[PDB]
């Protein structure tokens, strides 16, 4: 471990075989020590790779790779680490470890080798204008295949090649933490590639993510009846069908019915299951006067309009065809959705089904965004590229009964369809417990992106297939969550302490400290709360201040 062993994976007569032979190397430099910042943990010397393998062009004229980062550090734990992505991918990350939860401290802060990827395109070189922007990446089945499985192990073995060349020695064990479609990798690669990481945690996941814009498409015809006014191509506004202020009067009727759910009022519902049972916004009451939720007669700002309830109820019902058949899953109702910290109303719940209220234009993710610009072009099969203008009339015109099978169809070269290449459904995990490997699951009760009762549902079909999933599989829902951040909950934690703890030395995770980002939604200076393991919840031990987890222990549900 020196500068020279550094520079000489640079190319050069030196013997760094790869195991893919399309591999090259761009950077190979030497890093010195960057001391610690208000933002970020101290970063010790490293030696930085960066380099691409697989080189070709694809069927749509453009150039196609798989980009990597390798930041390797002197001092090293002999572990190895790769970080998620998000979206589509297509960027390259500084490679320094986000261990998600809005953590200082980065994998290679903690000593560890540390890889990323791009998943297989560039935004800067992938941008078509007549393919929806930076999801062009979809008009070429190979790319859908490195974006799906094979970027991902391509990496790996590089990043563990350069690591055994680089150190003299293989990695002890293999670490991977990603969120929302980092989350999706890290079940596929408990799936499909069980021998690569020995601890995978996987935050959000969208293990169906084809068929997150069957449910944009339901989200933007269930409020459609509810949009006021109309865009530049005669498309409802579905970011006027509610304000921010009907959104805090919906989660405040969920707090006024199941927040003692648990046993404890704390603007926290803990018993998730007990308030799916339990509320109905076309009967609950608004806990500000006593009066009923649902308007009676003409609309105010204490009561949310019977087209309104009506909307949000079969938004949430999840989309289904003509022949009652579900498409995807029910979401569930939780004080998330909304919140007031200061001035600012919580966005990070309406900005996938809703948009920004204040805008003459449609902006939600599921609506016009990238959601579903990368369902027509990357999850759809054949592609459908359009102009950006016409996304919004898309999912206006979407027929549940012939488009939700494209992303079951295969077509002329893209011979794989989406749920084969993007899903990671599967409960086959023996292959991965049986060698010592441990996942954590994390997801948030307020996340629009992914359900969280589908990642609960794929949790209950793990334990059955695989009696005691609890000793290598643990599912930690997050209270108010909003998606991989944010919202009235506690979204901060440290996961990589656990899941070393797990995988060696055999400590499995009976709780997990947690604390707020933005503990001003309770009006609190700070609040720390433990994450329970499916089906558990915080049960209040009875006395103590609420803001500390000492006072908390994991229960089943009351
Ligand atoms: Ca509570």
């Amino acid at each position: 471990a020196s500068r020279a062993a550094c520079e000489a994976l640079k190319d050069g007569n030196g013997d760094m075989v790869w195991p893919n032979a399309a591999t090259v190397v761009e950077v190979a430099a030497w890093r010195d020590a960057a001391p610690a910042t208000a933002s970020a943990a101290a970063l010790p010397e490293h030696c930085e790779v960066s380099g691409a393998i697989a080189k070709r062009t694809g069927i749509d004229g453009y150039p196609y790779e798989i980009k990597f980062r390798l930041r390797m550090p002197a001092e090293w734990n002999g572990r190895f680490f790769m970080e998620g992505g998000s979206g589509t991918n297509g960027s390259l990350s500084a490679a320094t470890g986000s261990i998600g939860g809005g953590q200082i401290a980065s994998a290679l802060s903690r000593n560890f080798a540390v890889i990323a990827t791009d998943g297989g395109h560039d935004n800067a070189v992938n941008d078509n204008p007549d393919a929806l922007g930076t999801v062009a990446f979809g008009l070429d089945p190979q790319a859908r295949l490195d974006y799906g499985y094979n970027s991902y192990d391509q990496v790996t073995q590089a990043g563990k090649a350069a690591v055994a060349r680089f150190y003299g020695r293989a990695a002890d064990k293999s670490y991977f933490i990603g969120c929302s479609e980092g989350g999706r990798e890290g079940m596929m690669l408990s799936q499909r590639f069980p021998s690569h990481y020995d601890g995978i945690v996987a935050g959000a996941p969208g293990f169906q993510l084809p068929k997150a814009g069957i449910s944009g498409a339901w989200t933007t015809q269930s409020l459609a009846p509810a949009a006021v006014g109309l865009d530049a191509q005669g498309v409802p506004l579905i970011n006027k069908s509610f304000s921010d202020a009907d959104l805090h009067l919906l989660s405040q009727a969920i707090l006024g019915t199941c927040d003692a759910l648990d046993g404890l009022a704390d603007g926290i519902v803990d018993n998730y299951r007990a308030c799916q049972a339990a509320f109905d916004p076309a009967t609950a009451a608004n806990p500000a006067n006593g009066q009923a939720l649902q308007c009676v007669g003409a609309k105010t700002a204490d009561c949310l309009s019977p087209v309104q309830v009506t909307a949000i109820k079969r938004a949430m019902a999840g989309p289904v065809n003509s022949a009652g058949t579900p498409l995807y899953n029910r979401w569930a109702w939780d004080a998330g959705m909304s919140g007031l910290s200061g001035t600012t109303y919580n966005q990070g719940w309406r900005s996938w089904w809703l948009g920004s209220f204040n805008s003459s234009a449609n902006n939600a993710q599921r609506v016009s965004g990238f959601s579903a610009r990368s369902w027509l072009v990357d999850f759809a099969t054949p592609p459908e590229p359009m102009p950006m203008t016409q996304v919004a009339a898309r999912m206006m015109k979407f027929d549940f009964d012939i488009d939700p099978l494209k992303i079951w169809a295969t077509s002329g070269q893209f011979t794989q369809s989406s749920m084969d290449w993007h899903g990671a459904t599967s409960t086959d995990l023996a292959a991965f417990r049986d060698r010592g490997g441990k996942m954590i699951l994390y997801h948030g009760m307020s996340d629009a992106a992914f359900s969280a009762l589908d990642t609960a549902d794929w949790y209950e079909r793990l334990g059955a297939a695989m009696p005691g999933a609890a000793g290598f599989a643990r599912l930690f829902l997050v209270p108010g969550m909003n998606h991989c951040s944010g919202g009235p909950g506690t979204d901060r934690f440290d996961m990589l302490t656990p899941l070393v703890a797990w995988v060696e030395r055999g400590e499995a995770p009976d709780q997990i400290s947690a604390w707020s980002g933005t503990p001003g939604y309770f009006g609190v200076a700070a609040r720390t709360r433990p994450l329970c393991p499916y089906p558990q919840i915080a049960r209040y031990k009875g006395s103590g201040d609420i803001n500390t987890e000492a006072n908390f222990a994991c229960a089943a549900p009351p």
